[PDB]
């Protein structure tokens, strides 16, 4: 879905506010390969701390699951870069899978991810996605097995998302060994959510076989700090993330 070598930028849905979101986006696509938008979900256990609190936060400033339509409503009438939309089955199976997919694409999202989706309703799921246009990426942590990550790429239409629990201020090996096992056996590309915070990071983990290395926890660490304010501060970090 994304050029290899992307920076892969991640925001929360919200965070301050909608309208928040919006410029962030629009002031971080010049250096973006692609973008991952986050709906804030009650209990996101699949996160890590700096990614919780930024659900927290979308969801104490008044946030409802159709506010993310709207940023890339918006988005769109300025750029076309890929956008995934990341999200927690409940949202999704409360309102309708095909309902939710459709209206996806109508305000242009391009792919979607969903960090817990059962595996009683994955086949199905992905059969729907496909029907409404909607390229699909699975999550694999360094505990997923050599045997699963095939599975998973064979299902996948828009990449393979790699993550870490661990965190960091170095890329754990247990990532790094993630990352070996699914370049020689995923068919897709992939994109990793490590948790990057250096020049060094980047450089490394494109160096290792990453198509494109996602960003989020860097930004939202900023974003939680400067609040409305955080756009040029967003620019800076991505910029030092890519040495220029």
């Amino acid at each position: 879905m994304f050029k290899d070598g992307s920076l892969i930028p991640y925001l929360t849905a919200g965070d301050p506010n909608k309208q928040s979101t919006l410029n962030f986006l629009l002031a971080l696509d010049e250096y973006a390969g692609a973008i991952e938008l986050g709906i804030p979900f009650s209990d996101p256990i699949a996160d890590g701390k700096t990614i919780q609190e930024s659900h927290y936060r979308a969801l104490k400033n008044g946030f409802k699951l159709r506010e993310a339509f709207w940023i890339v409503k918006e988005f769109r009438r300025h750029s076309s870069t890929p956008i995934v939309l990341m999200t927690y089955y409940n949202p999704i199976y409360r309102a309708g899978v095909r309902n939710f997919l459709a209206e996806a694409k109508a305000s242009g999202v391009d792919g979607i991810l969903v960090v817990d989706l059962p595996v009683f309703h994955a086949k199905e799921f992905t059969e729907i996605a496909r029907e409404e246009g909607i390229k699909t990426v699975f999550l694999a942590a360094p505990n997923t097995p050599d045997e699963r990550l095939k599975v998973i790429d064979d299902m996948t239409t828009g990449f393979v998302y790699l993550v870490s629990l661990y965190g960091t201020e170095e890329i754990p090996k247990t990532a790094y060994d993630l990352l070996r096992r699914a370049k020689r056996i995923c068919r897709n590309k992939v994109a990793v959510g490590f948790g990057v915070s250096k020049r060094e990071h980047v450089v490394s983990l494109l160096k290792e076989g990453a198509n494109g290395v996602v960003v989020g926890s860097a930004l939202v660490k900023i974003i939680g700090e400067k609040g409305r304010e955080a756009t040029e501060f967003l620019k800076k970090k991505v910029e030092e993330l890519l040495g220029i």
